[PDB]
């Protein structure tokens, strides 16, 4: 008699809906369904549905067609809470039993969404509702981390205004390619135009444009996908497919400036760990990156630390700032140079200044210069 | 019988303590304590206490000695709400009747902390810890606003590293001072040092350091203090004490950048509503104030807006900006160099870019002509 | 899609009804409806129903996502029979509050335009005028277009109930107060002695006989500029001719001797008396001060005054009966006997009701021997 | 090592004090405690504190471990100013009631030796015999040990109360009932023409003079097997002679024609009248039926029968002066103002309290002129 | 002030047992106190009680000495319920660096109770009450299983009446022991004298008894202790130290006897899944097993399932019904007597019979040839 006790084959998708409305006071039926039942260890029968809207447990529970609860905080994991729908054992008595129905309910839910997937138009529908619960899932399901990572879908510098799978991330993967490539910030042309992903863009090496917060909290727990690490490309020591040539011309521009690091170093104090040479600049004269540990830019703004400056090896403003430096190591104009290079890095790798006036002032002097006074 | 029930002379703080630490769980005892009968026309007993520490309404109730409960809805306003302690009424046969207890607990909690602020050390517990309360009630409160004001202390341009109350800041107004003037931002040092308030600091005008939250929703309340009014120093159009020299000195500069101040609100189009001669600037060039009637840089950031561009008329850069701009207004290098002086400016101010690599780019194209 | 996003223009009263029922879990359809929308400052749609049936909440939706019902600030407390939804636009404390007052705006406009259609006022009003009255005494910025929807029996009206507008259009060109009274029954109040000169004067009089109403005017002061006055407390203002103003002097000392004698030999039981001017056929009546309870506030559980009737016989011969030779048990027993009478008749309780039982049994024993 | 553990004997007051004080968060120390351990069927301690002040539960311990407090079933709800502990030594829905009928059993046991020290037991008394009579109300299996700890004024007392053991030391041999009554104030009671003829008598009655006295009643039948009845209401029994016996018959048929003559002009109002053996200075009084309600029940929100006196003087001239020509205005304004005072004097409102006042005021207006 | 703020060193054991009544309205004091602090990634301090009695979530949360609240349950796990102190912050703001403050607490808290443990005369005075506690850690915890089982304490076939440890345990292990043998069962004298534990025990292989029904939960996740696997007595495939002789030994009594489990396995039909020959019995002629993967006959009496018969090949009766079997396979009085000793291992091994009637039948129509009547 019960909905759910009937043959899924018998089933349609008017009488769903409207069993769903009903279950759920909803004003319109279900984005999809899923309806099956379990054998064996325990018998269970269950109809859960996705809503058309992502909420702001609820699962109801019976035994052998009679209502049991539905507090049961223990049939899902809090990130599919938006699933809705009925579980009708054929019989349930320690109590951790449960924990086997769970398994089974999310081994469903999850095939549900992969079915979901392959319909490639419209699932667009699901993934703008509930992608911030997959992501909460990888975070905190180690277990199904790899399935749910499989739903994943990003902007990336390859793809334009479509977001697409890793699993096209990695076909379109290079040669000498051993890492997936990222960037989490605030918009898709914020990181699309930054400085980290100049080089990365200019060789055809695809960087996924991370842009919502909760993607901070996600890449924490998602370290691989088909064996490629993710690596990002705001940090520390970015690596990337070396040729047997140009790890040499790199080791080569390193020592050329490696004097002019040392003095950039000395004069930004204890503000920067570490001036490296960078290996991600093409068009932009330098750039803060963060700690392979440690807090980012992005992090520290949702916070309401360890920097490394990179100079760029072949740009004009650097080069000629290794000749006037290594020429007159002490000169006060190279000092607040520095500090203004510094300075804008900061600000355009996505930091916040310690004192914007001083900033402020730095660039007067300058312009003021610039107009021909002093 | 109860200790609420003594005489408040035969009572010491070694007993009024116990007594707290009993009423409340807590391991100090109070920090201070009024314990009052109200008589007349309904009498009724309170013994009332302020802890040492703000706490993450809660007074207990009797009648007749006897416990009726402790989660009454407004028998003080939630401002209020850190005071623990007993109410012993002596007659009762949701009502009127709480209106008068009310309006007496207020009185005599008001009154307290009058006391405190005397024993100038133990104020500064109290204030140390309850700033935040004060002002909500400043905010909520129309009937005490004038009394919860005399209790408000700040750092201000003055005072160094103590902070004053508003009658102080009163009895140094200059002559011809008409405003209190205040600044809001994070920190004192940040306000401090701001394009704001040099030329004030420069006349010995006080300027208030507000530094606190709070301190935004409390102003939109604090109209003014003593015949007053309180001015903002990041708003349009600042009145000052001006002698009528001075005066005829501003209106010349007024006229003589009235055709760079035109050029430059051409070039700055879509970001800028107005830009006037600064009357407000010493050492800067220029700095962004926002209208009257729109809301501030320091708001902005409480999120989680009119701006002028004020010029200095006795800056460097300034002075050179008009011969340059008067002798082509459509030199593609005076353009680059106002929107700079904008986007410093609005750096300046606390207010945030539209996008800081544009910024940048700026930046390095001029760090590389002062370079080759 | 959901009917409280339509326009209220297409959906008719059976799916509004279909709606209701399914909403609230009611057998019969509303009693009334309010559809309404809001623009500029926050954009945002309502349902309001008015059940057909007086109980003893709102469904909160933003962007069509459900987010609460219990929602304890939405509605005031006096209007918490109402239920239905709000859709909200643009919500991400301070802005419920601008909910809050369009909410009841709308409310009030839709008891307005039920207030015009007569042959179907009664079914709301018979159910929750206790709710506006209610209203009247905890709601300030309201009070006024709250009044508006007040109806009351009267003097002038028999067997119907007429609003105040209504008073007023009846009021005579010199009056300045609307005068009222408080008690159990319309017969009661009618019949009682506070009410006579009033009434042979032609001026309207409210029967207020709900407990409630007691309660709701305590702060229900005025109509359109007009005070109101209950005929059971001290000092009656009352329209007066620079004739009878001559006239009401002449017995406010004539009997000024009888009442300094009288309260003199009733003192503990009643405190001063004075002459009265609310009567004409009753000799005397206890009216209750201003700060003092009243014989109707008294009775959901002081300080009386006797007035006595400068006109009447009884008063009239009570008075020189007593002036010369102040005393014997007779003069005495009468004035207790007007005490207790007047007590009873202004609704009261005597302590002991043996002391007036007795009384009668000596005056009904020497009535025949 | 707990206090509940330790031997009653050694523990001193100042000790179970601390303890209470601690346990409660009273400022002041218990009034009463009682201490007992159980054995055999279920062995467990129990540490029982009576407040001094009346409330508006007790700590359940299994082998010295804490389990909870609130437990609902432990005390009756009547017994629930009791605070305390109860340790259990085997406990592991039908066996709580074996610790609840213990706790009652020594509850009731402490409040007895409580009575036995008079110089004390007021204290005990003035705070909680509202829930006594509440236990009488509710608990059948103790009726009989509560009503003995029932304390009352009487007309035998004076400004003591007194037990009903008292009451009963004091009746007169050939006294089958005890006699109450109910009412707001001891004078009231006193005075009231209901206990005329049985003091009169020298038979005893309670004054009940609490509104839960009205409540306590119902369920409070008998008291060492003498039954209790009130003195309002019909048909009362009382001792009587053989020779009274056949004095009680002249009166029901020598104003038996008054009263088919007087029930007659007085319907809607009362409904039958009868000769009264509860009367001795008052002519008329109104007694309240068996179903019918009181006139001190329905105070504290029907079915009167009028009982006239034969031996007044009042009723033997409107006997005869009725008899012979049953009619005139004025046989009629006698009999409307017998039942009025009547009903007054019983504790009644009437319907106008100005039908009643003009008739005074007829009465005193041709009392002179 | 407070005296969570306080020095350890300063704080008498007055000072805390006072503190500690007056924390948990307990008329004793606390049976042990841990108070500690930690630096950097957050500040707090922590005091910590070990209640005398088990209890039938309550740390009080402070920050900058201010009281939050007490149902916080993430500061501590399920099993540790019954530690009763305080949690101070010196501040915190997502929500789970309590994650962090929960590591440390459960870290200093299997602290405190491995220095417990070191005092070995009255850890007995912890582990009587909280017992119960640790193995649910271990079912529960995985991260800490390791520790936790060094806190287990056990009756053994060595220990007499005393209980000891798996440290101990080990030390006392043989030379090709490579196996922690155990037992589950309601009585150490009803395991002590099984038919399972006869022979490891006559050559001096050392069985932990456990006799709690917890054990029963507890051991389904204790794998192992020092590398050594825990093996239970009561399962097939009994494997025990091999000498290059017994199992030559072995496969000879198998073969000798293969026959007579042929026929054995065949009238027990479906009661048994296999008759093997034992490798556990020395006096007892049969016993009853349960596979692997299954349900013990403690388990089953929880329950409020695949047996194998293994034959002792040194026994007896079984020794000469293997003449009489295949002697005569299908003959009457065979068949009734293997089902009598199946019956009887049965019984003798926890398990409840399906008929306790025909069985009475059985050994009617036995003690009637007995007396000489048939």
């Amino acid at each position: 008699k019960p909905i759910w006790t009937r043959n899924p084959d018998d089933i349609t998708n008017e009488e769903y809906g409207e069993f769903y409305k009903s279950l759920t006071n909803d004003w319109e039926d279900h984005l999809a369904v899923k309806h099956f039942s379990v054998e064996g260890q325990l018998e269970f029968r269950a109809l859960l549905f996705v809503p058309r809207r992502a909420p702001f447990n609820n699962i109801k529970l019976y035994v052998r067609r009679v209502f049991i609860m539905d507090n049961c905080e223990e049939l899902i994991p809090e990130y599919l809470n938006f699933i809705r729908g009925v579980v009708d054992s054929e019989d349930l008595p320690q109590s951790k039993i449960l924990k086997v129905i769970r398994k089974n309910l999310v081994k469903k839910c999850l095939e549900l969404f992969t079915e979901l997937a392959e319909d490639k138009e419209n699932y667009k529908k699901f993934y703008e509702q509930f992608s911030k619960n997959i992501k909460l899932g990888i975070h905190e399901d180690s277990q199904n981390r790899k399935k749910l990572s499989e739903l994943l879908r990003y902007y990336t510098s390859a793809s334009g205004d479509e977001m697409v799978s890793l699993k096209d991330y990695c076909t379109r993967m290079k040669e000498n390619q051993k890492h997936i490539y990222y960037i989490t910030g605030e918009t898709k042309d914020q990181v699309a135009n930054s400085a980290f992903v100049e080089r990365l863009r200019k060789h055809g090496l695809e960087v996924i444009y991370m842009i919502e917060p909760i993607d901070e909290y996600c890449v924490q727990q998602l370290k691989e996908f088909e064996g490629k690490t993710l690596v990002s490309v705001t940090k520390e020591g970015l690596e990337l497919p070396e040729d047997e040539e140009e790890k040499k011309k790199q080791e080569e521009k390193k020592t050329k400036f490696e004097n002019l690091c040392k003095i950039m170093k000395d004069i930004l104090e204890k503000k920067v760990e570490k001036v490296v040479v960078s290996n991600r600049l093409v068009t932009s004269p330098c750039c803060i990156v963060t700690s392979t540990y440690g807090w980012t830019a992005n992090m520290e703004r949702i916070m309401k630390a360890k920097k490394h400056l990179e100079i760029n090896p072949d740009h004009s403003i650097i080069e000629t700032l290794r000749q006037k430096a290594e020429a007159d190591k002490n000169d006060k104009s190279v000092k607040d140079l520095v500090i203004l290079l510094y300075e804008t890095a900061l600000l355009s790798s996505g930091f916040s200044l310690e004192d914007p006036q001083t900033h402020a002032n730095r660039i007067y002097r300058m312009i003021k210069l610039g107009l021909g006074i002093d």
